[PDB]
């Protein structure tokens, strides 16, 4: 785009291969091809470099949830539509996938990264509270983080049929 | 103990402070407080001395679940005897212990530490699968990893009203 977002993109790209420790304006300038200049005028610390590569990819999480309406649709099924907003995005691209759970992750052991690498579940956890109750939105977060894991951590493919199945012991009657 | 466990030690302390990346037989021997020499004798490779680290921490934990042999008994209360099992490490030492998962999850987003960081999972899993299910495990494997999570990423005390709570929801009836 206009090199602010191509700033970000290279951010992405190099914690992608080197991790959050090999981010500097150096690396960023060098991979976007930019004057050390460009960004460090459009991000003054590595902080509000990082932060904005996390709302990016925050946003780009939160959109695919909005193509789920069905998700507070209580004619719906829950289970199933929470299975495949999963699938929809842990499956398939084994790559890009895997690299950005890869961050996710290295963003939340870093205190001031972790709020905002966590948000989320914020969404998806105000959606399910409204939909269900506390402790199921609570424990309908808590294995959609151990799912990722589990998946994101082998050469183990996705399963909706399997998070499905889990998810829906959790949903009460 | 004697030098080779120091040195384990300063490794791990080095990590729960400057993350793995501030790793090296520099930091190590100078934490430690021995000679260069004495690091490269006992750990050729810093992979070496990580995955030494974790079958510490492995071992660690190895330790607290067979100090609760009701985990396999069959008249006993699996989510309790679980949510117990968390409870007493989580619980209490929000310092040690934040760092004791804060490079499991570092350990995890390394190619050849991550088989020996989920080793805990291989354990508890086989010993889940043969006092359930397949399924039944892998789902419990699931939300302990969920549940530490939102746990070790928040001022959130642990509460295993609220995980055997959970946990019950999945083992079926
Ligand atoms: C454990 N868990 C439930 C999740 C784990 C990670 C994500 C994320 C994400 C970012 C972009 C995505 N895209 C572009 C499809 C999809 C997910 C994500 C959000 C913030 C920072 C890094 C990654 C969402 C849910
Ligand atoms: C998400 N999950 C279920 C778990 C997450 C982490 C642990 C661990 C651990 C190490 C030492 C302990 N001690 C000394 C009590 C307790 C746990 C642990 C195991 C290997 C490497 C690092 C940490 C176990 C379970």
């Amino acid at each position: 785009p206009e090199r602010r977002q191509r700033i970000i993109d290279a951010a992405i790209r190099v914690v992608g291969q080197k991790g959050i420790a090999g981010l500097s304006h150096r690396t960023v300038a060098a991979e976007a091809d930019v004057p050390l200049g460009s960004t460090t005028y459009h991000f003054a610390t590595l902080d509000d470099l990082m932060v904005a590569a996390l709302r990016q990819a925050n946003e780009g999480f939160a959109r695919v949830v909005a193509a789920h309406p069905a998700l507070s649709d209580p004619e719906a099924d829950l289970s199933g539509e929470l299975a495949r907003v999963l699938g929809e995005w842990l499956g398939g691209d084994r790559t890009g996938v895997e690299l950005e759970y890869e961050l996710y992750l290295a963003a939340l052991r870093r205190p001031a990264l972790r709020p905002v690498a966590a948000e989320w579940a914020e969404g998806v956890g105000a959606l399910l509270a409204a939909r269900t109750d506390p402790t199921t939105a609570r424990a309908l977060v808590a294995v959609l983080d151990g799912i990722c894991l589990q998946v994101l951590l082998t050469d183990t493919p996705y399963d909706e049929e399997y998070a499905r199945e889990v998810l829906t012991r959790l949903i009460p009657v």
